[PDB]
């Protein structure tokens, strides 16, 4: 189970670089030079790295320091063969963003947020990124009166429309992906799930430029089925990117390594991604637990990729097993894929076998055989 | 706080008519004749009632018994002045629907589900209903392999498209509203939240015919902010109907009377509905607890309407209070409603006050004054 | 992975016998004769069965019908070699228990509940049961004023004390196990977790007669770590019995087959039970999904036992792996098992290496190596 | 609704002093001098303040700086009349505690944790504290193999037993209160609820010295009923202290001001505390949202006390209302407080009215009238 760059595994600088500061504790690890992270990730078999602007260029850096930082970073990419497929903006750490970026109540902050984002889109394009992610972590509220959500959605649409006008006018070949999260650090965050993000995109002026970047743990913080949500995103043609990690239920955002948390959900996710032919990066947005030293950081990163590859093998074996293929037919998955009424509305209305002479009791007695199918899935996952 | 029919309060037959059967217990109340429910609800001050087909006409009824049941029902409506603004299909109780209706794996069941629905659309139109609700309670899965969600969404789109073709071809003036629920009775239900439903509607052939019927408790079963979700539905122009009740957190669907459960969420909901000018029915989908006899059923129903009217008064007092209006300006809710960049993209790019010469530290130091605003909201809710 | 009676697997009559009635649907399966369930479970490799009084003898049965039902049941046990290690009372289905049994507000109901329980203790002892389980499913409330919880705990203590006096006075060799559940069917249930049950037991007059019967899914309905709770129960010497099933997060009680739901929690549970030498029954309290016919019921039951046996093998391989044993020492699990201060209080106070000259920065820099240990656990679970 | 010191309101230094650092953002407020917090809280009407050792004396302070800091603090207490009823240890912020204090795998860390705690017990006693709180925020795990929970409970018992030996040997009049939390910052925290803490205390060598310090938001992070848990703690005689705040459901620990979050749970909590005659401090462990400047900090603190006093008035009016008293009798709360069988076991067995001639159908038909009682409670809370 050794990763190759053709497995398309990517990591954020802020993942292995997380120093371990949490709401109740100081950092347990020293800062990582982005250049060292690139080289260590390259040796593990990753395909590339992603960044927030403030990960690479500390806030307030002079334009000269900014150019020096980018040059060192570019040299590390050249030295390693690593790519930068995705970038994002930090609109959440600095105190100015305490009430949001694109939907801050203060108009001057919203303008500043847009200019900060546009500056990093230029840099992302320069470094070859194909997707630009927006996680509106501070867009939301702790109390009901603080945010008129209709006005806030107007402002969010205005911001994304302006960003689309910018990339269109510059001729950039980059697309946007909205990353939903239900809560944390705000009490409730706007566009809290994949569904809300997908719905919002359809109201943008140029919807074809926007998709979603769902994260395993975020949908699970709402108790939702992550593979189901990914299926809906794929169905809509909007899965532009994906963030892989682990989460144990409805609680704070754990960002465990992928494979940890809900293991069977991870199996069904990989099954779906591989069956659907998802060709984007397999990006890990995880945090090595602050119990770990730097050797544990690399072991945790390695485990992300290993667990994906193990699950990929087991899901492939599941789908290729002739007894599973017969069980799928026994459960009528083949019939689910057939149109209900390709014969059309009036033929359905005239079809006495669909109502007047339909034997409901015979249909009701047919078992779905789902439990046998699921135990075959369990046996394959466990190698049993 | 006495309701009038002009308050637009409606109840489902299945609400006050719930006999109290739960997964662990027998019924504690006798069946209610729909005619008696209409008259008792009329005396409480309700504006109308809603029904599933199987609430009014027991499953398997002959066409003659069906006509007799409708006639008795129509006479009760005429006797009381009660209206029927909404109707729905029961595609969840009968065993034939154990794997769903519109997305059952068995094709013959899906055809039967559509014919059962179409028959009740005709009846709903006959009785004057303006909205037809679809709650896909059995559409979903308990295990990963049982349902290919992309194929299931294809089937769900096919079913709703066929329904839209039906109403269009018949010239009916009725619209559809999808009611999301995250889980129960299926392990995960398709279109689990308002967001997922809104996103799905945009892929239908005639999206203007479809909106959402969100329910307080259902979004709270995902830990989501119900007023936020309603705001997004209103923002999209898709709030066709609404189901009011109470829910205490992430657990089984409690269907408590409205006002119970999360009281402050109920206050912010009423504030939003009244401020936005929502003109649809205020529908209660609640269950009188099975601890109650029939006098408790009517007390619980009365409390639904009373709590709405109390909250309506308190929210109106909140918005009209001059000290609240000044606090809203102190928190810059006025600035949230102003466009970020009506001056346009290039002016924003050339605006040095938006980035180069923006004083981030002065902006960051400005308190949002949200806690004072929220305590004014608390004082008004409590009459303090 | 074939079960033998020496694996101590047991099932409730109400598990494979569940007809599939849920809050929104009719039964999908016919009733099972308890005699047929005993024989089918015996053929699958189970060691025994458990029952509620009302599973075996329908409510209201004459004393003659009761004797006939027990005799048929006893003959099936004799024919199959099946044992009855546990029994319980149904104090939740009949409408008289709508506000509880032992803590119903009505005093006459509480007396009736106790007499119904005592009658079944006599039967359980006659059939050889060693543990008597109490699940107070109706003890609780939907609203705050309905139940004074201090008075209700007084009544619950009174009931269990009377039961202990009964078994002591009759010389029975049976013990009691309280089964906690946080909610459903009541809005909140008294003694909602393993912890609350353990704490309550210490206030009973004869605490040695009472322990807990924790259920996987119930603790997970509170988002708790089930292996952690079992460890505390074992630590207290109170794990008298255990209910195994699966649950996907905080939602309604799913009662999925064991192994489904949180797979890694199931692995750590089996690891703990086998390492601690738990010698009680491995009881499955699960519901075959109502999608299933009777062949699916037996496949689901078989999968309970299969998944336990697979996990038992993998946990044993984990603990026996020399690289895991070295990793445990690397993470200082050996030091966790050593006393902090067997040298005593005053020696600790005089130990300058414990404070004055303790190098906190050297200690803080030591990685815990937990992520490498957890990936070894993952590899072993998956057979990788 | 103006607080007086006789209302016994207390605040932690770390509450109004929270600078607003969260997992995703920098501090939004400057540090508060503890002396200024004491004076500002005194002017709001608080009775006293609480502290962690590291709040008052920064980690690593020389013994001379420590004496200067305590003297300045003592002078502020003398100047204001403020008391220090409770103190606690910070065993969670410094990196050395990354795997816990009392249950760290490393033995030398556990010894250091005990010495750090003992040093602050001496200081707490010097300043007049009656309760010493232990919140084991780092005791727990993110993965299953990292912590043997039985060994960890052995170590936790060893630590608390040693602390009890210390206070007994020094003749101190101080008691201990364990503060449970289910998760955050560890993936799962040991003793996650009030129940688990109560159960653990009964295994300590001197259980009379230990009780619980439950926090509103912590029990709600497990979806539990906080008033129910407080009732069980009072029933056990173990409510030594209480932490008041607000929380919106199962998510990260919000620490909202008291009254926010679940408003009706706050009403039933105050009802219980006042009816039971709880005489301990009313302590607020809350965080002013980081959106706020220092004027918002004091408004949030003021709102804690105001909301308690409003709810106290409404609960008192509820219990004193003659129509509520009659409704309580209608719901048989009076019968709940009467013994089930003060006549004894054998009389219950001989009582034919308790079983043989009990009319279950008449009993089952009696409504509990809980919904009318709850709407009276709602009307009183809202002043309607
Ligand atoms: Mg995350
Ligand atoms: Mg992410
Ligand atoms: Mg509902
Ligand atoms: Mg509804
Ligand atoms: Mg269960
Ligand atoms: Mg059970
Ligand atoms: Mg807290
Ligand atoms: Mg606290």
């Amino acid at each position: 189970y050794q990763p190759t760059p053709e497995d398309r595994f990517t990591f954020g600088l802020w993942t292995v670089g997380w120093q371990g500061r949490d709401p109740f504790g100081d950092a347990t690890r020293r800062a990582l030079d982005p250049v060292e992270s690139v080289r260590r990730l390259a040796e593990l078999g990753a395909h590339g790295v992603t960044f927030h602007d403030d990960d690479l260029i500390p806030f307030g850096s002079s334009d000269s320091e900014r150019e020096e930082h980018v040059k060192r970073f570019r040299q590390a990419l050249d030295d390693t063969g690593m790519k930068v497929p995705m970038a994002t903006t930090n609109l959440f750490t600095h105190p100015v963003f305490k009430d949001g970026g694109f939907t801050a109540n203060d108009r001057d902050v919203r303008r500043y947020a847009l200019r900060k984002t546009i500056r990093n889109i230029d840099l992302a394009v320069e470094l070859g990124a194909e997707t630009y992610v927006a996680w509106g972590g501070r867009e939301g509220a702790e109390s009901g009166g603080a945010k008129d959500v209709r006005d806030a959605l107007d402002r969010m649409k205005e911001a994304f429309d302006l960003l689309g006008e910018y990339v269109t006018s510059q001729g950039y070949d980059i697309r946007f992906a909205i990353e939903p999260k239900p809560n944390e650090p705000r009490g409730d965050i706007l566009l809290p799930t994949v569904g809300h993000a997908l719905a919002f995109i359809e109201r943008l002026e140029r919807p074809e430029l926007y998709g979603v970047n769902p994260e395993v743990g975020h949908e699970q913080m709402a108790g939702l089925n992550f593979p189901h949500g990914i299926a809906q995103a794929l169905w809509a043609g909007k899965l532009f990117h994906i963030d892989l990690n682990g989460q144990n239920g409805i609680k704070y955002d754990q960002d465990l390594r992928f494979g940890a948390g809900d293991l069977r959900a991870a199996f069904w996710l990989v099954d779906l991604l591989e069956s659907a032919g998802y060709s984007g990066p397999r990006h890990f947005d995880f945090k090595p637990p602050r119990t770990e030293d730097f050797d544990g950081v690399w072991a945790s990163a390695a485990g992300c990729m290993r667990n994906y590859l193990i699950l990929k093998e087991r899901a492939a074996a599941f789908r290729a097993d002739p007894e599973v293929q017969e069980a799928l037919r026994a459960s009528r998955l083949d019939e689910l894929a057939r149109p209900t009424a390709a014969d059309g509305l009036q033929a359905l209305l005239d079809d006495r076998s669909a109502f007047e002479e339909f034997d409901v009791d015979a249909a009701a007695a047919r078992g779905m055989a789902f439990e046998r199918l699921d135990q075959l899935a369990m046996d394959h996952l466990l190698g049993a």
